[PDB]
């Protein structure tokens, strides 16, 4: 295995074809993959989008070894902590670790607001905790269903915070329920004193706000020495195809290649205002925090969605349903295998590179 050079920018660089080493798993080897991101089984019968590797410009990510980790993981804990894109990226992380760990040495188990799988031979587990705007808010139940009207309280982590202590690996993220309205949605008091007054601040204001706290009680309960925290940049959605100067395309779902052509400017929407909030909040702590910059290479993979080949309110799109892509095409999530096995490639890098 062959460690990148400390200073080497992971993140710039470009898509490669390589179907020799990629995808890292098959869809069928993982059966800890949900229904929602199981593309091929869901019905999607192209696959080079599970092809690509991300090459970094000037050095290689080391070849992915699933033991190399698990050895870093033993009698540890990785969690990632935030909205439905960092557990689709801890879906790809289980079936990364997963993939040499024998049947029975191995399970899943939900309770509430935690995800966890555990490897039994190494004492080792990678979870999931629901913290969509990582401070309080009235959307922390992952189980409950769509509210129009989500709310936050900037300056409240302490109790989701709770949950994160002693963890070895921290992952955390919080971006698409941000850009559901112009605005955020701000409580004046707490939820807990039956509060329900609100008012709405700009969403970058309230983004530092969270950021902030978010810091702040980084920085006061973690040890550098015991924990590595990271910060997974915006993921980007792919829902206009005209942003890609594909105008008779229907949002993602006609797309079956990345954008390869890197003097074509383009934007798919990306509020880089809160991209700037994170890199800047996190470089300026105390706690060193590696930010973890996925979002202009994923917005390339303008091929690895979801689609219609995924799961709505709990089962299968139809073929009626997915048929009609303009109305029901998640370009939100991702396909597994597919990009954010890429986005953990940089996790398992930075960690055995420790
Ligand atoms: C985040 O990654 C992007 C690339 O994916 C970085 O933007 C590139 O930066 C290099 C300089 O290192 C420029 O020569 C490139 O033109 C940029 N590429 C593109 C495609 O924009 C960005 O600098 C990174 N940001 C941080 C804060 O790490
Ligand atoms: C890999 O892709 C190439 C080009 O698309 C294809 O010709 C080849 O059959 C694929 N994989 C192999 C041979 O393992
Ligand atoms: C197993 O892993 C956990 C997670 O860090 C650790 O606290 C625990 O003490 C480990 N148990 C043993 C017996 O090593
Ligand atoms: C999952 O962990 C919980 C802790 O709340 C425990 O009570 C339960 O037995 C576990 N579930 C399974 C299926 O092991
Ligand atoms: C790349 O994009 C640029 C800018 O739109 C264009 O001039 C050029 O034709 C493109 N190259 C291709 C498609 O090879
Ligand atoms: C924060 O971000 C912007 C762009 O990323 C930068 O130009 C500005 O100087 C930064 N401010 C601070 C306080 O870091
Ligand atoms: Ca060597
Ligand atoms: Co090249
Ligand atoms: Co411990």
């Amino acid at each position: 295995v062959e460690l990148p050079p400390e200073e080497c920018d992971l993140f710039t660089g470009e898509w490669v074809f390589d179907n020799e080493t990629h995808p890292l798993y098959k869809e069928d080897q993982c059966e800890f993959l949900t229904a929602q991101v199981t593309c091929m089984r869901n019905g999607r019968r192209d696959s080079l989008y599970q092809n690509w590797r991300w090459q970094p410009r000037d050095c290689s990510l080391p070849k992915f070894k699933a033991k190399l980790l698990l050895e870093k993981l033993r009698n540890k804990r990785m969690m990632f902590v935030g909205d439905s894109l960092n557990r689709n990226q801890w879906e790809s992380m289980v079936c990364l670790v997963q993939s040499v760990v024998p049947p029975g040495r191995k399970s899943l188990n939900k309770t509430g607001s935690l995800s966890v799988f555990r490897v039994e031979d190494y004492n080792a587990t990678v979870e999931f905790y629901w913290a969509p705007f990582l401070v309080e808010s009235n959307s922390d139940d992952p189980n409950m269903h769509s509210i129009l009207n989500r709310i936050i309280m900037p300056e409240s982590i302490e109790k989701h915070g709770v949950n994160w202590k002693g963890v070895d690996f921290l992952v955390f993220n919080t971006y698409i329920w941000w850009m559901n309205t112009f605005a955020m949605k701000v409580l004046r008091g707490s939820f807990d004193k039956g509060d329900t007054e609100y008012e709405e601040i700009e969403r970058p204001v309230a983004y530092r706000r969270v950021m902030r706290t978010w810091g702040d009680w980084v920085e006061r309960n973690i040890d550098p020495l015991r924990t590595t925290v990271f910060f997974a940049s915006m993921s980007p959605l792919h829902i206009k195809s005209l942003d890609w100067e594909n105008p008779d395309g229907i949002k993602c779902a006609l797309e079956t290649t990345p954008i390869l052509n890197m003097s074509m400017p383009f934007s798919v929407g990306t509020d880089y205002r809160l991209f700037s909030v994170a890199e800047n909040v996190t470089h300026s702590l105390n706690v060193p925090v590696y930010f973890l910059n996925i979002t202009k290479l994923s917005e390339y993979r303008k091929d690895a969605h979801t689609s219609v080949h995924t799961i709505r309110q709990g089962k299968m799109l139809t073929p009626e349903q997915q048929a009609d892509p303009n109305t029901y095409a998640d370009c939100i999530h991702w396909c597994l295998p597919g990009l954010p096995d890429t986005w953990n490639e940089f996790l398992y890098t930075r960690i055995i590179s420790r």
